[PDB]
């Protein structure tokens, strides 16, 4: 515990390399994969397998995920909620045996058609998968029964758009995360509302609990998945031209906030936008919805026990990086310390 762990050199070398890449390869990739042809397909053929399996029932599909906010890749999975008997707006705690019996279901269909090959089944998971690979397009498919990625992903694209350096970021420390071998402890989800909370306290982008003042509110159980898609301008939020230098210099900044930051007291909160929120604090800075959730349901408030706490801005009983360990987030602090080295000018 007293040794830092090295960075990994695969790490080390994308990094002492020029960041141009990003810039100039993968955000232009990645922009296309926000929507092809292939998607229509792929949608398609899922109302098409699935229909005949609960035929008077309402189906709808939607596409969220990394393809869709626009920091995928060539072999990004993509992310499909199949709606079936409109249960968007329900909000299960946890996954509900129902729920697993619904996914039990649909596994047949994937297993006796055609156009589909099982990879895997995960019904243990915080959030239970199939796993597929649609044949005709070669596309890995993770298909789910939660709504709320959905819903963050129209978020993220609103940030992502508003504000392209938060995209940028994004791909480089999605990548990173990747290279340094990191993905079994901390998400390219989490990495991104980490980005996302460190613009906020650079007034780059902003609190999320500011997009969400209700006058109306949609909500997914207590949660509330809509926000006010406001003009940055009207916000006095600028919107800076990505360049090489200025993403560099915010990368370098990022990885050295994450390496000093105090994760025993303070967590990563997009919700409030602000620097320094005390996990022992937060709680009651929510709203009446959360406080009204948890009133009733204590057992289903977000866990602050935890080596790290980042917050799900929308799911606000979600500590997104809750499986990280001591030494996952020592790991984590140790190679954002030396990627900050790294990036020195
Ligand atoms: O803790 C989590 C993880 C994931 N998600 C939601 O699930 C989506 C897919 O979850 P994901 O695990 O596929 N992460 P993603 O951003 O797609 O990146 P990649 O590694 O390229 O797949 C994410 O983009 C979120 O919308 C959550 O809402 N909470
Ligand atoms: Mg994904």
């Amino acid at each position: 515990q007293h040794i830092t762990v090295r960075l990994p050199k695969k790490a080390r070398a994308m990094i002492v390399g020029e960041i141009t890449n990003v810039f100039k390869d993968k955000y232009p990739i990645a922009d296309k994969l926000k929507v092809i042809p292939e998607y229509d397909v792929i949608e398609q053929d899922l109302c098409k397998l699935l229909s005949p399996g609960f035929p008077k029932q309402p189906l709808r599909v939607y596409k969220f995920g990394s393809r869709i906010t626009g920091i995928g890749n060539r072999s990004s999975d993509l992310d499909l909620f199949v709606d079936i008997g409109n249960t968007f707006h329900t909000f299960e705690h946890r996954a509900s045996n129902a729920t697993v019996a619904k996914l039990r279901a649909m596994r047949k269909f994937f297993c006796d058609s055609e156009d589909w090959r099982l990879i895997n089944f995960i019904e243990q998971a915080r959030v239970p998968i199939i796993k597929t690979c649609h044949l005709p397009t070669g596309i890995e498919c993770d298909i789910c029964l939660n709504s709320m990625g959905f819903c963050n992903t129209n978020l993220l694209k609103y940030i992502f758009e508003s504000q392209p350096l938060t995209q940028y970021m994004c791909i480089y420390v999605k990548n990173w995360l990747e290279r340094c071998k990191l993905t079994e402890q901390i998400s390219t989800y989490s990495i991104t509302l980490m980005v996302i909370y460190f613009l906020q306290l650079q007034a780059l982008l902003p609190p999320i609990a500011m997009l969400q003042i209700e006058d109306q509110a949609v909500l997914v159980g207590p949660w509330v998945v809509n926000f006010a898609q406001k003009s940055f301008s009207e916000l006095g939020l600028q919107q800076l031209k990505a360049t090489v230098p200025v993403i560099k210099g915010f990368l370098r900044n990022f990885f050295a906030y994450f390496a000093k930051f105090d994760y025993e007291h303070f967590l990563v909160c997009p919700y409030i936008g602000q620097a320094n929120v005390e996990i022992a604090k937060i709680e009651r800075m929510l709203h009446a919805r959360y406080s009204a959730y948890v009133s009733d349901n204590p057992e289903c408030s977000i866990q602050l026990k935890k080596p790290m706490v980042v917050q799900d801005p929308i799911q606000l009983n979600h500590n997104v990086t809750k499986a990280v360990t001591k030494y996952g987030l020592q790991t984590f602090v140790d190679y954002c310390q030396q990627t900050a080295e790294l990036l020195e000018e």
